[PDB]
C-alpha cells in the first residue's frame, strides 16, 4: 500500500531543513518502522517550493498508527524542528498538514 | 537509485490521462522493464494540477537507456497520448519534459 503526500518549504528555510534531514533522529525514524511505515522518500521541487513525499505502508490500521506516532513525544518534538520549515497547502483538507495525493499508475 | 519527477496536468484531461494510465499499453510497461524502471508509480494533486512520479532504477547508465526507451517507436506513439493532457513546468531545465526533484531524505 503506497502514498504520496506534498507540502509547501519556505524557500528561506531549505538548507535548514536539508541539514536536519540529513541525520534524522534515529528513534523519529525507529518510531516509523513501528508504525510499518516503509521505503520513506521525500524530494524538493525549486524553484515551486514542493516537497514530495513517498512511502509503503504495510501496516493494518493506517489512521490508527499515524495517531500513535502523533503522540509519541519525541517525535512531537521533532516536528517542532521540521514544521516552521513548512508551509501547508491552502488548498488542504481540515486536519491535514502534509497534503495526500491520489495515485493513478502503478506498475511493479 | 531512486527518482522523484514532477510535471503539470492540464484539468481538462485529467480524467483522460487516468483512463489511459487504468491500462497502460503492455510493450510500453515491458520496454520500461527493459530500461531497468522498477516500483513506478504516478500520483496527482488537485486543485495544484501536479503530477508527481516516483521509480526505482536498477540499471548501471540512466541517460542511455533513457533514450533507448525514447526511440523505441511503440513508446513514441503511447506519448502522443500522454503528452496533451501534461503541461510542462515553466522553470523546467532545457532538454527536460517532466522535471528532476532532489532527494533530500530516505530511509528504508
Amino acid at each position: 500500500q503506497r502514498m504520496g503526500m506534498v507540502i509547501g518549504i519556505k524557500p528561506e528555510h531549505i538548507d535548514e531543513y536539508k541539514r536536519l534531514h540529513a541525520a534524522v533522529w534515529p528513534a523519529v525514524l525507529a518510531r516509523l518502522a513501528e508504525a510499518h511505515v516503509r521505503n520513506y522518500s521525500i524530494f524538493l521541487r525549486e524553484p515551486e517550493n514542493l516537497l514530495f513525499g513517498y512511502w509503503e505502508y504495510h501496516g493494518t490500521d493506517y489512521a490508527a498508527d499515524m495517531e500513535a506516532i502523533a503522540q509519541d513525544p519525541e517525535t512531537r518534538r521533532w516536528w517542532t524542528f521540521c514544521g516552521p520549515c513548512q508551509e501547508p497547502l491552502a488548498s488542504r483538507q481540515p486536519g491535514e498538514h502534509w497534503a495526500h495525493m491520489e495515485e493513478v499508475f502503478h506498475v511493479d
